[PDB]
């Protein structure tokens, strides 16, 4: 993609990071991507439309970026995001809601193909891989909630069910 | 509080759990309930006001049958509600949905006070009792996306966890 287009898309991200999507305006992309709303307005049909283009560009990088070499690295991965600021795991949900469900398959079967190839020999592999990462999604979706504790707890719980 | 509210919401209930809540016709709810719209009307002032008391009472019973006395019934508690159909878990989605923060957070504590103390032993107790929920219900969000298989390898995964403590 253009150059423009790509700071337009960084600088929604950098907002729908901070506050809720739909709440974020153009005159607050354009300040933030230090241009018009004439230049957003010709890259993009609606505030809808570069939230979508945003979501799977946000969301293209992250599959990507996401080659696990261990078994022990996907639960560090899973950590890392339960983490992050409240606001950016907010946005990773209602990211997933903007994304058509075959897209959404697509992922998680491109996900669970590298995971479930991490514990080839295990009983069985792609089921266990389904199990980790349903443990990890649902205490990430539980930190919205209640203050887990300390996170190096559930590290250590996580790597003592992964090398058993 | 009487009976007549009581098969109001048990019917209610039933229909509830086969179709989408909001898409439930007061005629519907009379028609199930064998009562006129007269009688529900006279108990209820709206659908929507039905569907709340309708979710309380489905959780009120909820947790007051919620008593398990080992580790392995946690797991067939988890395992069993997966393999409830669809619409029947959708509708427990959605009634979590229409419940004060407060009175979910109430929930979660006395559930996981239960857990908990089922793990009195093991080196972190109400940690691993959040992992092992965090995972069963985890499961149940992905059952509505896929055909997660064959339950049991899962009930399997889920006893190799509590062993692996």
């Amino acid at each position: 993609m253009t150059d423009q287009s790509v700071r337009i898309i960084e600088a929604a991200l950098r907002l729908y990071m901070k506050k809720p999507p739909h709440e974020v305006s153009i005159e607050e992309i354009a300040r933030e991507a230090k241009v018009s709303k004439s230049l957003i307005f010709y890259h993009f049909e609606s505030k809808q439309k570069l939230l979508e283009e945003a979501v799977m560009h946000a969301f293209r990088k992250m599959m990507e970026e996401f080659n696990p070499r261990s078994v022990e690295e996907v639960v560090d991965y899973g950590i890392g995001f339960i983490a992050e600021r409240r606001e950016f795991i907010e946005f990773m949900m209602y990211a997933l809601s903007q994304v058509r469900i075959e897209e959404l398959e697509r992922m998680f079967g491109e996900a669970l193909e590298k995971v479930a190839s991490l514990f080839e020999g295990c009983r069985h592999p792609r089921e266990t891989a389904i199990a980790l990462m349903a443990m990890l999604d649902g205490l990430s979706i539980y930190s919205l909630y209640f203050d887990l504790g300390k996170l190096e707890k559930y590290r250590e719980i996580a790597m003592e069910f992964v090398e058993s």
